[PDB]
């Protein structure tokens, strides 16, 4: 019985999705920016290649101005579609040299009206970007050695790893180098550039990339026979079935994880379904398959022999966010800042660089929390680094919730969301650190808010203390608006899992900080020593939620 899966033969297209990508490479759409798009417009550009092909090289359409909720739909499409771009710059580890951030600024200042936003992947996404603009931008970006390869679309998305590669003094090893294998091999290369939707990688000496909702993960363990190497992780997703991804069993040591990632991805290819659109990330075929067969066919398909058993790293009790300074393996200090739902402008990143520049620093990293940390500062300038970037409104000593707070791009951009996040964001933020400053000594112990625009989410809406999913709401029958439902106590790391839905409960964009400042409040009132959030949430009752 078909489920549009190429390894069982059924090769043929049940998708409008699929159906696209059988008409050519899809990545092949460069040309025709370059030679026709960039030249002759917007309006020039065929519609399967602006809404399909365009996404391979980072280019989603933004949603077009002053449209609401009421009008999200695939139905709505020629209404929603601004003629302006989201351009997203591939980031593989966050890494960067001050020389490529200053060009990030820039492009951004001049070509995406100052628009940068740091993505949870430790991207950067620009906003009104023309294609015109597009070659000119891709030219830049290599000066630097950047792409947008396979950013978006049924292909390897960012490959995620620790902002603290080779300096961290806590890590099992440092893998930057499979991360640079992998995008050197296998990006933007033929093999991968057909997936049944799109493949998220995370590789770490740190449990400090999210990885149990990856769709591959690859995490630092020492194993007691074999060294320090990589445990696999595979089958991970959040969108509107979130399913942690789960222990293969297996230790890979760093230069046999690009081999044993490509296995994994070609078993995605092959036996992932592409029938339905809405199951076809990977999860759902280790859903069904179960993790030992996934382990059979991986091994017995695609490696060609066993993959060595090992041990799970042992599970943090705190999730690793790199705000705030701390020694390096170097003898020096890296500095982690916290912007509000990762939004920096162009301006920002130039005068970020040029900071860098100051203090002899070349490498920063963006961090999958939307934040971004400086490696190698010398203790001499650090000072007048910090103070630097303070002054940019990038604190390297946040608050409590300015620190742990995402968002995603919500309405304000994306073409697919019911409430605005983002903006949302810059605000909820100072009010919750004058509302609740009251009560901020009795919190020993973090709460993350996460602000999602719809249920996709983005912003990792199931595995927050406090996550916010972007419905339309009804206000006494009269008209629908917008509004968020509660997920409550959702994380990862020790027993990772996600939140609590509240039973007959939403909350309006308005009493966003109503919402968190009494649910908090009655966390502290009902709460006991040394009891975090999550754990409160689970023995709490129904109206102390509320
Ligand atoms: C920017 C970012 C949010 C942020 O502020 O961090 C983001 C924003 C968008 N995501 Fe994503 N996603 C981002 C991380 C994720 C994550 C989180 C993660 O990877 O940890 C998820 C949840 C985990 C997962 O994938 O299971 C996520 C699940 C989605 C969904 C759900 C897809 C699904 O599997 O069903 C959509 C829609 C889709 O793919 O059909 C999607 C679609 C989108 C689009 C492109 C909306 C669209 O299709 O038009 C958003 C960009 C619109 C815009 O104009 O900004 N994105 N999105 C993140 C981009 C990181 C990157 O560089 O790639
Ligand atoms: S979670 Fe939804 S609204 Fe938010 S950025 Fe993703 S697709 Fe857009
Ligand atoms: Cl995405």
């Amino acid at each position: 019985r078909n489920e549009g899966q190429w390894a069982l033969g059924h090769r043929e297209p049940l998708n409008a999705n699929e159906e696209l990508k059988k008409a050519g490479n899809p990545l092949d759409v460069r040309e025709r920016i370059e030679n026709i798009y960039a030249k002759q417009g917007f309006d020039s550009i065929d519609k399967t290649d602006l809404r399909g092909r365009f996404r391979w090289w980072g280019l989603y359409t933004q949603r077009e101005q002053g449209y609401d909720g009421t009008w999200t739909g695939d139905d709505n499409i020629d209404k929603l579609e601004a003629k302006y771009f989201m351009m997203r710059v591939r980031c593989d580890g966050g890494a960067l040299s001050a020389a490529a951030l200053r060009t990030l600024g820039q492009i951004s200042t001049e070509f995406a009206r100052d628009t940068a936003d740091i993505s949870d992947r430790q991207n950067v996404q620009y906003h009104w970007i023309e294609v015109e603009n597009v070659p000119e931008i891709w030219r830049r970006l290599d000066d630097v050695g950047l792409q947008t390869t396979e950013a978006c679309g049924d292909c390897p998305r960012v490959v995620l790893g620790s902002p603290l590669a080779g300096e961290s003094l806590d890590e099992v090893l440092d893998p930057t180098w499979a991360i640079e294998e992998i995008v050197r091999r296998y990006i933007g290369k033929p093999d991968f550039a057909d997936l049944p939707r799109k493949y998220k990688t995370a590789i770490s000496g740190l449990q400090d990339v999210a990885h149990e909702i990856n769709d591959v993960a690859f995490i630092g363990v020492n194993h007691p026979e074999h060294g320090p190497g990589l445990d696999l992780w595979v089958g991970g997703g959040l969108s509107t079935n979130p399913m942690l991804a789960q222990r293969v069993g297996a230790w890979v040591p760093l230069g046999e994880v690009p081999e044993v990632w490509a296995a994994v991805t070609s078993v995605f290819r092959d036996y992932g379904y592409r029938r339905l659109r809405a199951k076809a990330r990977l999860k759902f075929l280790i859903k069904d398959w179960g993790i030992a067969k996934f382990r059979e066919v991986l091994e017995t398909e695609y490696l060609k022999r066993p993959l060595i058993d090992g041990p799970a790293p042992e599970p943090v009790k705190h999730p690793i966010d790199h705000v705030g300074v701390q020694r390096l393996k170097n003898g020096l200090n890296a500095v982690g800042v916290a912007p509000i739902a990762g939004r920096v402008s162009g301006t920002i990143l130039t005068a970020v660089a040029d900071l860098m520049a100051r203090a002899g620093s070349d490498r920063i990293r963006f961090t999958p929390y939307q934040k971004l940390v400086i490696l190698d500062i010398p203790d001499a300038l650090l000072d007048d680094l910090i103070a630097g970037l303070d002054a940019l409104g990038l604190q390297s000593r946040p608050s409590h919730w300015r620190r742990n707070l995402m968002a995603c791009s919500g309405i304000e951009f994306c073409k697919l969301s019911f409430a605005e996040t983002r903006v949302r964001a810059q605000h909820l933020v100072p009010e919750l650190e004058r509302r609740l400053e009251d009560i901020n000594s009795q919190l020993d112990v973090p709460i993350t808010v996460n602000i999602n625009g719809c249920p996709n989410s983005c912003a990792r809406i199931q595995i927050a203390d406090i996550g916010f999913k972007g419905q339309m709401i009804d206000d006494g029958h009269g008209g629908s608006v917008e509004g968020f439902q509660v997920h409550l106590g959702g994380h990862l790391g020790l027993d990772a899992g996600f939140g609590r839905k509240l039973r007959q409960h939403k909350v309006t964009s308005d009493e966003l900080g109503d919402y968190i400042d009494r649910v908090v409040r009655n966390f502290v009132k009902h709460r006991s020593e040394g009891e975090r959030f999550a754990q409160w949430v689970i023995r709490a009752e129904e109206d102390d939620l509320r």
